[PDB]
């Protein structure tokens, strides 16, 4: 019963954290914006973005997006929840350890209503959250 | 000992939802930025800001920003939670009736590390749920 909007944007959310990238690609095109606006980096278009992802995801035990409440407004989605993160910690600091953390965030995302594409998606993670729990591992 | 940029953000939302006009204009100068990404609106320095807030709040009975979480890094403050307003609903429309909406948002305000005022506040408000709870009123 979800707006279709909605439903878009949770089919991009399960192909990014089931890392499957045949399915996350149908959903981008060459001038499609990744943006973390907390870390200031941004990632842009298929083949950049999904580069980015398969180097940050590659050997990730567990990674979902656990939506607390999701809204729009059109083809902007709205989504405030945790990402929970489990794998290897070389990239976090913690070689020779299995790093488990959950951070709060919020992502938005912005579809182009007539071709389904995503035009930019922005993040706001919680990072000093993750730090503090990567200092206790 | 929350930092001073979280401080910043306690007080300007503690202006902003008492209608504190003389305390709330501190916070802002010339270029400062308001705007609704939800509501495709914005508004650009001190006169514009304040004239739109006076007109939107006029006659507002209770009005608060119920913060379940905020966080921050370095200049930018992002705060998840629910907006209460109670007030007439002329702009709602229902006119010669009062409205009483609580509202899912999620708010991030950036602001000047050397001056303190506010840079941008972003606003990304879950307008449908104000319109569902619309229909009983």
């Amino acid at each position: 019963d979800r707006p279709i909007e909605q439903q878009l944007a949770l089919g991009y959310i399960k192909a990014l954290t089931e890392h499957d990238y045949q399915t996350l690609s149908k959903y981008y095109n060459r001038d499609s914006v990744f943006y973390d606006k907390t870390a200031d980096t941004k990632y842009i278009g298929t083949r950049s973005i999904i580069a980015f992802l398969q180097r940050s995801h590659e050997g990730v035990l567990e990674f979902d997006f656990n939506i607390e409440h999701m809204f729009n407004t059109g083809p902007l989605v709205v989504m405030i929840g945790n990402y929970h993160l489990r794998g290897p910690g070389e990239q976090f600091g913690k070689p020779g350890k299995i790093i488990d953390i959950a951070i709060p965030g919020v992502t938005t995302l912005k579809f182009d209503p007539n071709t389904q594409r995503l035009t930019e998606q922005v993040d706001l993670m919680d990072y000093q959250t993750m730090s503090d729990q990567l200092q206790s591992q």
